[PDB]
């Protein structure tokens, strides 16, 4: 049961679930209640869902547990603040496909793995380690007494699956340029129409991008901190690039350590200043998430002077 500090705090788009992590799971049961109903979900059922994917979640630095449950804080938050403009299903889903998007990551990028000749990039090519992630996502399903959607229709069982895979594949980076572009495009000639599915599978896209990326939206002391954790996974794939004879891209190479600072500003100019101001652009309620990466942009311009 949820104390009142984060009974508060949980509204705010920066909210930082805290360390301790056997509240995580009480959090996201909070989050779902809230925005989708108590009757909605056996008790029983989700919280036996939620321990099945807190354990096929990893101990690497950042793709882990926190993540997800913070992914999912953020898109509870978009929702929150967007009344009425998504479906019971799609909530439910979004919520979900956020907690479940990174399911058995080992901290290594799809072009690492590619690289490796890892038996996941034979079984798919593209968008690897988030086809495994949705694998991942369907087989905790499976598991007796896992079907957290075992009240739904089968109709409306194999429209939630589709709104979560594709949630989790637009968590592959490599798609967000794109469909970002495609969304800027549409809203400066004002042909977004949300109730056309094509538009609404990429501003859904599009979210699933701005809750993945979110550590750049916290206030800075997060921001910062979070930062070490992402960089902890770069600098061990690069060495791994290193390990198999491959020069790493510069962002995971631990040698050029030096110029992090540079590379933040080169992140926030080409993904996240972008990302949240077409974000905001579509959803005004989500403006919270441009400020504060907007701060965090001038807290790294900070640094290197
Ligand atoms: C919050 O920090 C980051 C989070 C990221 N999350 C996912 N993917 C990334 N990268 C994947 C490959 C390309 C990269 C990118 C794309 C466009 C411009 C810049 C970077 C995005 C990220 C890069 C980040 O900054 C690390 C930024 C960095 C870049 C270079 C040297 C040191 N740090
Ligand atoms: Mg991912
Ligand atoms: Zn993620």
């Amino acid at each position: 049961n949820l104390p009142a500090r984060i009974c508060r705090d949980i509204e705010l788009f920066h909210f930082d679930i805290g360390p301790f992590e056997n509240m995580w799971p009480g959090i996201f049961v909070y989050m779902i209640h809230r925005s989708c109903g108590t009757s909605c979900f056996e008790l029983e059922k989700l919280c036996r869902f939620i321990m099945s994917v807190k354990k096929n979640y990893r101990r690497v630095p950042y793709h882990n547990w926190k993540h997800a449950v913070t992914v999912a804080h953020c898109m509870y938050a978009i929702l929150q603040n967007n009344n009425g403009l998504f479906t019971d299903l799609e909530r439910k889903g979004l919520l979900i496909a956020c907690l479940c998007h990174d399911l058995d990551h080992r901290g290594f990028s799809n072009s690492y793995l590619q690289k490796f000749d890892h038996p996941l990039a034979a079984l798919y090519s593209t968008s690897t380690m988030e086809q495994h992630h949705f694998s991942q996502t369907v087989s905790i399903l499976q598991l007796e007494g896992h079907n957290i959607f075992s009240t739904l229709s089968s109709s409306e069982y194999e429209q939630v699956l589709e709104i979560i895979r594709k949630a989790i594949i637009a968590t592959d980076l490599a798609l967000y340029f794109g469909n970002r572009k495609q969304l800027e495009e549409m809203y400066q000639t004002g042909s977004l129409n949300l109730h056309n599915q094509s538009h609404r599978d990429r501003v859904i896209g599009l979210m699933m991008t701005a809750c993945d990326l979110c550590s750049v939206t916290k206030l800075w002391p997060v921001t910062k901190l979070t930062a070490n954790d992402i960089y902890a996974e770069f600098w061990a794939e690069g060495d791994e690039m290193k390990k198999l004879g491959i020069q790493p891209i510069p962002m995971m190479d631990r040698d050029k350590r030096d110029e992090v600072p540079q590379g933040q500003l080169g992140f926030y100019n080409a993904v996240a200043i972008p990302c949240y101001t077409t974000l905001t652009q579509i959803l005004p309620p989500t403006e919270p998430l441009l400020k504060a990466c907007r701060d965090n942009l001038n807290q790294w311009e900070k640094v290197i002077r």
